[PDB]
């Protein structure tokens, strides 16, 4: 269910595949939507820049409880460096969501290259993509909290 | 002066040109350096993903006082929406630093495409590029505070 937003499909598929395979977490998407100057607010995020004929961004923003559970699912309970691990894990998950979503977008006729991820930490920080276009956001729920996937291009 | 880091040159030139022309601010670079898992900490940042044969990131992270003065220099004292203005201004400055630096890097034989910027807000947030390569950082000073420019590719 994509609320009329066809580009949400590759993101939902990518997000579910990556979290299920890498972390054993089956995330539940909420309603996709588009909004000018949409802002995501959370505790740990990652941002990837995408380029091509059209240019933009992909980001994933997690609540702290959601990210902690993600990292535990990915690495196990044998984790000593929670800080660097949370960074590397969120970065890796975002990188694979970008990879699989862009594979799907390319099948839909939109070819994008992707950068490496930048991880943002800080409780209650905001991510604001600066673009002329509306920004797509899809909230997801897990048993341990929420995260939001965003995508835009111009 | 680049502390043996040749890629710092296009960033210093870009940073000084953009701040001088757009804001009337002449920023003073400190010592460029490279470090694995370097982290930038600040109050307002922007991140751009870069792509090509090599892939990575460009970011600029400002202290709050530095960003406020930047926005005043760019827009004047007739500014009512300081929040959206700070976002658009930091995004624009970062986009032009990316543009001019990449023009310089391409002259040095490294061709990168750049994404649109993502603005991060939150006092004391951190930016952690996730890459196998060391990350270049260059601190800059202005009369109203500090900001750090980062660049990496793999």
């Amino acid at each position: 269910s994509v609320n009329g937003i066809e580009v949400a499909k590759p993101f939902i598929a990518a997000t579910v595949n990556v979290l299920s395979t890498m972390a054993g977490i089956q995330p539940q998407p909420g309603k996709p939507y588009v909004k000018k100057n949409n802002v995501a607010k959370g505790d740990v995020s990652a941002v990837i820049g995408i380029t091509g004929h059209k240019n933009g961004s992909i980001s994933v923003t997690f609540t702290k409880s959601c990210a902690i559970a993600l990292v535990k699912g990915m690495l196990g309970d044998d984790i000593q460096d929670i800080l660097q691990d949370t960074k590397d894990a969120v970065g890796e998950v975002t990188n694979m969501i970008s990879g699989q979503a862009r594979a799907g977008l390319a099948e839909m006729g939109m070819v994008f290259q992707g950068s490496t991820p930048s991880v943002i930490m800080g409780d209650g920080h905001t991510i604001s993509h600066v673009t002329k276009s509306p920004i797509m956001a899809i909230p997801f729920l897990t048993n341990h909290g929420e995260f939001t996937v965003e995508f835009c291009f111009e």
